[PDB]
């Protein structure tokens, strides 16, 4: 009687999207997209801000195919304003390559809401950085808002980012603070414990649906967190986000931080939340682990647009905002 | 909200049909139905146009058991052709028997869309093809809608069936292409992995109902993919289907393609998709595996027809078209 | 859309009884109620009618503890009456005991649609039966509903239910073809495998509740099938059940028809669908063939389950059966709860 | 000490064959064997005598492929000389390697028991045309079995006559004595078999086979009886000592084997029992009643099994059967290996 | 090399009985054997004098197929005197292979430790007219069980007496020098016992009997005290040297042995505990589990069974008497995959 019960909230294995009249081929679709109001990418895919996933040779590699890498924030000022050098300074010995106006591989930095965030930024947009990500567990509080309206007043030629959010009432927030674009993901990820911890998560479908129909195309959205198959991003995308950060998929390929282990005849990679205990050195909101040797980014990339090309062809959607504005979708069971 | 929900999509295991008054005994039904606006066959099952499911040895089988084969179009025009040909020319040394107005077994082909459809087309007409199956995997498209089309108008002797579909306006675009049935399937097939690579799908229950609720009995659907149980058979035919396509549950059989393979004691066939690697051989959609042998097809169909006659003296359905019209549901959850 | 989907079907775990005001204690309730419009049974215990469940020696037992015993027809009509009259005519060296007016333990059995049964219905009413069970996989047939008029009209001194059924269109025309009771369940079973085979069946919950609403009280209803535990119980007799029908938890006891079979060190004995392969030796199996546990005297059996249901009674504030009845309170749960 | 030891017993998992000097090609060996002192094979296999595996339709094709069926006891006399008529009165409507008598009839053998219809059985058996009687008991090393195959060699000097199951040296040569024309060897090894846990008794499979060959000195060839897996058994069994291999669980499943094909989740069955086990005596059982997956025409499992053979013949440098019996050499094995 | 290793040991599951020249049917052989010198058994089976195993109930039915049951030590000295009365006061309402004494009434042994209560727990005993006074202990062939062995044959010759638990041919004669009627032998084969892991102490039960039977010289005779699951594995202990099999597990779970039955996860079970178990004792570490049998039902079933086994046993090695397959018995070593 007193409870407030929102909605019922859907996730990826609730929704499947409905094939509709197409004269269209998956090899012909267009997967460029829009990360912020400014930026443009070739591919939906934003590598995740973590020290087991993005670094220099996973930034290069993403722009290289046509996205875009978060470096992590969990090394030194200098030593991720070292990492925005490293991409911006990379030279060809791609024609799908995301490039700025003179001519380099763009990169995005992670930056919390604390005493070093100025030095931070400054050192960063300083460094060429093309995209500040104001990203913490909680992107609907002051900390967030407050310091995401901070970078756009004080750097207005850096586009900007404030996460993490899972309503439509948070991204209305960050739209009046001046963020380019809001990156949704509230308990999501695969190693992610924050619904056993704190009781507190928003299924990623109506996540994206929530935050889209606030927003009114004002700003892009990322969808961040969740994403297991090629297939989740399609529903992703139709459910209103313009692009889609991984980490999980990510891992474990040869671009991504860390060496290469052999544990019992097989080759990994470790792979670990950045509120795990390792990460940290707050009670943990993420697990620690070893993903499967992937080989090249590449390979995996290929695999994942491929699919979403296939379900733009299913759909008929020549462009991503075809597929952003027409997608229809059916409820499905667990037997489903 | 933003985010467009058709309807609460439902799957074989989320419905039961319910026993209605009867004074029909199983033995005494009819499984007498129409596989297209001018073929009738004797029961309602159809085997698969898969390279490990239908040739000319299954076609034979399926068609001297009262059902009819699609034969597959992993073959060039010429082995199709002759497959067709060894089918209309088999004389046996079976009073339930499906044949055409000349006393010869009826045989079904699959064709693409294709630059050597028109050739393979006329080839399998010529050879005494009963219908043309132009299949793809997304049928609500122009391809496959303008070659039912040209398929119809320039071979008008031929019956022509268009697939896959899945929603009622996919079904209402191939009936004005002329088509004389409509195959229902998107994503439903036990090798199939559509709804993981491109998270596009309709569970096979909604499917059935959408598309024969639009067509009104103008022209018969087959309910191809996901059929485990005689049980699943029923609600197909329940739900609105006329004619059932399997796969696997005819894979592993004595007739179906492939020669017997002794793995760990055992004795297994090979199934697999026709969007698999090896079939293939756009990124995959489908699964390759092995299915146990299963012996003569014979024994397989007369299980199922078994069941499929339960169900009909469970309903007080004495024929086909009394399950499609008066066959009355539940909804079952995740407990039932 | 042409789909016609009635209801959302609920079976045993996507309920939960609520427990309301009482002034009882487990202890003290009574859980004495009807099998029939004519037969009171001091337990709502009823054994199945199946060749490894009950037969002569299970159908003493559940007489002795209260309860109703259906010796099953996989037997020829000579070796059925037979039975009938061992029941009939034991005698004791048990003050819950259900007994006829002349003190002898009560026994059903069951029968067909086939060409021996007027001479099975004859032969079991002579040899003192209480009941007869017109009992086939479905009893929304001309079959059924004919059979049970011929032996109301041929033999009015016996008691008839009809089955099996699990829509109200079914119970009133068994109603109306003057049924004593009728016997509710379609694909419930624990070897059941009509789902699969068929697709045809309907969750207890709903079954007994659609069966339930339509007879109003007339005659009472057996839930027959799918039960696990002793809240199963409750929650058959809170949607509308009058008594219960059970197989596999009576299967494995010392009383049940077979012999214990020491498989791998432990003791089981046989449990098989009336619509195996083996039972039956035409139409396809809707049955499986398979062994439970030795389980030794079913009263232990018996004890544990009556105590559960005592317990819900206790919880609901009901002292009588027909209390838990007709004021029993639902909640829908998920798949999480 | 007080405790005997014999010897350390070896298993077929506990040796492997060693490859020797070769000029001969698989496909170029010779399966030719002997299965008695007067029967010669064309392929060293025997269908166990057992109701889930031997009939008329196995001992036809089993006759037809070079082999030899040995039918079941299962079944009163008339019913057994009606099965050894069925194999002797068949014609084929071409097997050019077919095992055949003088007058160019499918060869065919029978089992017979110890009790007191086997002198009406081995008399019906003989006139309905027999080659060969297998006197076969659990214990072959017993007085009933030694006096019975010599009551049949006296009586019946016209047919093969074959005693067992026996695994010593001893015991082939009281056998040997009362004049068996052949042995059969297996205690414990049976795949359905549990003499070992209900007895204690038994004896590793390749130990029993080199005990029993050591003693007969090839005055009589030996059938390896049980435990036959795989074709490499057959190639280590052979190489002990055996002129033939009898198998139960291998024909098992196959279309020519007796019992209906059962469909139980998905998947197709045949029964597959032991002959004491309770099922087939209906003495504590010594064996397990199961299903074994259908496996089809019994032609394409003998094919896998003599081609299997054929490769091990080539390894050794074995052209006929009679090389790898007499030049066969091994290694034991630890069970790392 | 300093270490000592006596024999490569060997257990029930390490060999296998061979068959041998046979006249005599499983049906027609005599499972008639000795307990202790002056006691005589129908069938070759003793009940384990454990609190989950052999009670007066236990006691009954064993003797009744004609066995013996061995009273439990974990109660009090006016409560095992009244078990022992019970056995001996019951009178039958027909069991014609029942183990009796002279005075036809059913037989009864017991249990008795090394303690201060002992000389008036073994008074009570003998008083009570119990058959056979069981000084047992973890460890046989120690200063303790010795000389108590001593005492209650000096003190009461009336009654038989048997020492256990031991492995070895030197703890036997230690025994027989003592007075002991029979030797219990089994250290560390029992299905709820720790012993091994917990002091890495024991030896393999078909070497234990050999040891032990080796050494006796059938001057008294030995019983199988632990480890057997099946019936086969009774056919190897009499053969390796044993007179008599302890059972405990086997006979745990039955309708007879104490404890009520526990309805677990739709299932039956009865309790089952080792006598050096946590829950028993309650300052030596535990050397035994508590765990639940399955229901068993009535303990008669499971006796004819395994009788049944080493009836077709002794029908294979063509022994007529339980004394053929004592002396006569043939085994061969087998590996982990025979
Ligand atoms: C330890 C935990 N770790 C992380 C780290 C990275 C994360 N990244 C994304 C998400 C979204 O599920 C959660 C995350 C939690 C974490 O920051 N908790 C956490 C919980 C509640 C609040 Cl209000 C805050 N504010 C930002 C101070 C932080
Ligand atoms: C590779 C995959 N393979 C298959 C093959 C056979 C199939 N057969 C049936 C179904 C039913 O969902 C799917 C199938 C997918 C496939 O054809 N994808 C696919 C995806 C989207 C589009 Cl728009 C198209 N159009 C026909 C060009 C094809
Ligand atoms: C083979 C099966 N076997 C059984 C046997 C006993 C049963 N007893 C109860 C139930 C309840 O689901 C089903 C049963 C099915 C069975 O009777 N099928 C069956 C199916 C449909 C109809 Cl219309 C009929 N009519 C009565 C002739 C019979
Ligand atoms: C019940 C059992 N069943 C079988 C049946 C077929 C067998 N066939 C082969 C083997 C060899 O392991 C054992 C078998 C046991 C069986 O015959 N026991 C059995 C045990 C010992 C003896 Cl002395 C005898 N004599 C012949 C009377 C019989
Ligand atoms: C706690 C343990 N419990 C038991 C109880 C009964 C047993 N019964 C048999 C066996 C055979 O290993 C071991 C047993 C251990 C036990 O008594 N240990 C134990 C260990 C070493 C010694 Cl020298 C002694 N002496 C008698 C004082 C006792
Ligand atoms: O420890 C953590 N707790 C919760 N969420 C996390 C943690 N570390 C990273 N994340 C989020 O999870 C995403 C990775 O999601 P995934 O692709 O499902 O593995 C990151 O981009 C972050 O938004
Ligand atoms: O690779 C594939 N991907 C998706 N669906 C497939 C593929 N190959 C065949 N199918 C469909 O799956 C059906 C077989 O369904 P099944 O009876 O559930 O095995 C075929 O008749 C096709 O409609
Ligand atoms: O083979 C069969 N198929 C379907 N239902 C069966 C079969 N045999 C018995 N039944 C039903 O299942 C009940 C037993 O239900 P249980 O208590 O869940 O084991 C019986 O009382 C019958 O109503
Ligand atoms: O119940 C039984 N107990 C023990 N051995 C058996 C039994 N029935 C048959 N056998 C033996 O086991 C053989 C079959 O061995 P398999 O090829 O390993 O299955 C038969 O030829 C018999 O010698
Ligand atoms: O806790 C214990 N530790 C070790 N052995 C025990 C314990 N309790 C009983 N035993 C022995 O184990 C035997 C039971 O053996 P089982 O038949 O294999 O269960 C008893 O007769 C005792 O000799």
């Amino acid at each position: 009687s007193m409870l407030t019960i929102v909605q019922e909230a859907l996730t990826f294995d609730d929704v499947l999207l409905l094939p509709a009249y197409s004269t269209v081929l998956p090899k012909d679709v267009s997967l460029k997209t829009r990360l912020t109001r400014g930026i443009y990418l070739n591919i939906p895919l934003v590598s995740a801000a973590m020290d087991t996933v993005t670094e220099s040779r996973m930034a290069i590699a993403m722009a290289q195919n046509g996205g875009i890498g978060i470096l992590h924030k969990n090394m030194d000022i200098a030593a991720q304003a070292a990492e925005v050098r490293r991409v911006k300074k990379f030279e060809a010995g791609y024609p799908n390559s995301c490039k700025d106006d003179l001519g380099r591989l763009r990169v995005g930095a992670a930056v919390g809401t604390g005493a070093d965030t100025p030095s931070r930024v400054e050192a960063l947009v300083e460094a060429g950085v093309d995209v500040i990500v104001v990203d913490t567990a909680h992107g609907h509080s002051a900390g967030v808002i407050e310091r995401v309206r901070w970078v756009k007043q004080n750097f207005p030629q850096v586009q900007v980012i404030g996460g993490n959010i899972a309503t439509g009432d948070a991204a209305l927030a960050l739209l009046d603070a001046g963020a380019d674009a809001v990156k949704v993901g509230i308990g999501p990820g695969s190693i992610c414990t924050t619904r056993i911890v704190a009781g507190i998560g928003m299924p990623q479908i109506s996540a994206i649906d929530s935050v889209a129909s606030a927003l009114k195309d004002q700003i892009p959205l990322i969808a961040d967190g969740g994403i297991r198959f090629s297939g989740d991003m399609a529903k992703a995308i139709g459910a209103g986000a313009s692009t889609i950060m991984v980490g999980s998929l990510l891992a474990g390929t040869e671009e991504a931080p860390g060496e290469v282990e052999f544990f019992q005849g097989r080759y990994y990679k470790a792979y670990r939340g950045m509120g795990s205990l390792g990460a940290m050195a707050l009670v943990p909101e993420g697990i620690e682990g070893r993903v499967p040797y992937k080989g090249p980014m590449g390979n995996i990339v290929h695999q994942m647009m491929g699919g979403l090309r296939s379900s733009m062809g299913y759909t008929g959607s020549a462009v991503i905002e075809d597929l952003r504005q027409n997608a229809k979708f059916v409820k499905i069971t667990s037997a489903g």
